[PDB]
């Protein structure tokens, strides 16, 4: 199975505010990676089911209703597939601010410096029915931040090995980085292993190239 | 000013790897702004929108040129949605698939050699579609209008940006995708006519040590 | 002029029914557009709308109706969609939920009586969420704001509407439809300044001869 | 399982054209019924894959095309459920003008008068791979037209069968008609039956109530 690098670069005419363009990218783990261009809406959008998640999380609810209601839209959706469980980050690239959904634990890692902090709510919902497990996360990232995502597998105290080997990553790329707490995984097995293991890596970079300092004439 | 931006890695064990893994993953990015990221564990996270999924499905086919081409038009003529350069890559075995509306144009450099994507009556959203083996190593470069036609005194673009994309001493995409930004920006003056966007894509061999 | 219409009927009887059957069908109608009807042999052919959706969703959790009105609204601000007046009826055992967004209102008549549909801090959008029980023989009866606010010096329009709901010497949707249309169209002089939409929906015991 | 008798009256604001109101409705038989009013997009729609099938019919692209894509599409699905068999009636409600899309044989029929001819396409495609037994039909229905549609187990020569019912029929009421044709199939057996029966029917008629004919005042 291929892997794809990409990158790409946008401005708006008149260096400045809102653009015509839109690009966008999309990639199937393993199967099927996309990219468009349209010169003037998003190319790509996210599940049924994970659309009303999403609008959940956009809204602001309080806390223990998005829980309530994302229970009840995943309580109705088809029994094959049950759909746990589901790990999802959505970062915002205007001010790096991240959501957290989460159905049925994970969990997610953010390495800042030498700091590695665990993805969890600080107000943990207590007295209710939460039969996804479903919970709720709002952190802020900013530049140089390495968001480490995982599966059951490979992450199965987990929290000090995973702390202790992250901050033994001396790389700050993620396709390292993936493939190195893959390494680090499997060898502590030996071999091949029964169970799946997927790890996904995301590092913010704060966007300042070389064109985006060139001058546009004044008057 | 400048949107945040995101780099990304990721990597897949099936059990005993092996055919199949309950296990998935996915990506999307809204160019400039949202990102977003999922793991499930044993129907895709993200999908195309409802008309790049009727002209997806066509494409797909694999229905001859010519007729493709009429049914896409048809299709777009009950609708604008302006321009569309889409790529799709298979990861699977590299092939990839270029549905094109109104344009674009797009090139592949292999090594040291780059050329465009082109196919080997009406055409009324001057539709194309095109079949591709990619390579290990191919660099899959996509751009509007305001790059391309970008450059101020050039006859023939088509050649401006091979000769360009043949100079890039350089195999990563994001440093691609700016240097041919920076020089579209320079043969005006900071002077941005017309809106700019270029993405480019690298086919890699997936072969970690393990 | 006035557009085609349509009326429809359906019978369906399970293998020895019988708890379930592969068997499904369908319709819907896009008022005076559209209409469509399905059937399959052993997922729903038609749903509602995405943001209708995420509304139908939050009225099936059964959550407080205080804070579902809350959250619809924190959900809507977010969009305008207008007004909404939503009906869903459960065919299983008659039960009702209604979703009012930027009022309507609403009527059921049982027998000789007629009820306004109201459930028993800021609420930006004018949102309700009401459930009732309809029965065999209840009249169901929505409407826009010109057919309802319509009647020229008519100082209580909700008892203006009941008085001729009471008045209806007609089981038939249709002719009760376009009798309060009729009504209200007469208290002016053919004048139609706003849009005059209701719709009617009766409930019957299904209960065929097998 | 109760059932729904539903109408609907529509008048334009200065009687004429186009309203800032629109009304839908759904049955999802023997499950659920909606109906909504807005004031001022359709409220409901059809599935993922069924819009897409809908946008092929609608494009008018030549029928052995829409065939071999109508395929390609059913092609990729879920493949449970495998999704066939599919009988669509698609009606313009300005024109009368029906389109019809099939999914493994049906066969459907309309009753114009005292003659019932049988929905199918006078030209049948050949020379071609039609994996899913895919038909699309263009009809032209007229006010007072019965459409009768059904499935394998009621339908089951038939057509003689279906077609001699129908018009023994001496009802031009839709829910009536429909539980006529049930008993008439199951009669036939003398009891219950293994396979699932379901018939619709479709009246079309050409709306002229009082109202509308109401003159609004001239100058
Ligand atoms: O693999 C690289 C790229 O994959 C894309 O599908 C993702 O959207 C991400 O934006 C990129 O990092
Ligand atoms: O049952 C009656 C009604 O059901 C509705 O869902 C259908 O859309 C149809 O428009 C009506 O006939
Ligand atoms: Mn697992
Ligand atoms: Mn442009
Ligand atoms: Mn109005
Ligand atoms: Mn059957």
């Amino acid at each position: 199975s291929y892997r794809v690098s990409t990158g790409a670069a946008h401005a708006a005419k008149g260096g400045g505010l809102v653009s015509g363009d839109s690009y966008s990218m999309m990639e199937l783990g393993a199967r099927k990676y996309a990219a468009a261009i349209s010169d003037g809406r998003a190319h790509f959008e996210s599940n049924e089911t994970i659309k009303l998640l999403e609008k959940i999380l956009e809204s602001g609810i309080d806390e223990k209703i998005a829980i309530k209601t994302i229970n009840s839209i995943l309580s109705l959706r088809t029994t094959d597939e049950i759909y746990s469980t589901l790990d999802l980050s959505i970062i915002d690239l205007q001010d790096a601010s991240c959501k957290f959904l989460k159905v049925g634990s994970t969990p997610s890692f953010i390495k800042r410096g030498d700091q590695v902090m665990k993805v969890q709510a600080s107000n943990l919902p207590i007295g209710i029915i939460n039969e996804f497990d479903v919970e709720v996360v709002s952190e802020q990232l900013k530049a140089g931040d390495l968001l480490i995502m995982m599966s059951d597998g490979i992450f199965e105290n987990h929290d000090l090995w995973m702390k202790r080997k992250m901050k033994g990553l001396k790389t700050n790329d993620p396709q390292e980085i993936a493939d190195l707490l893959m390494e680090e995984v499997i060898r502590t097995r030996s071999g091949q292993i029964e169970d799946d293991m997927t790890v996904v890596v995301v590092r913010i970079d704060h966007n300042t190239p070389k064109w985006a300092s060139i001058p546009v004439p004044a008057i």
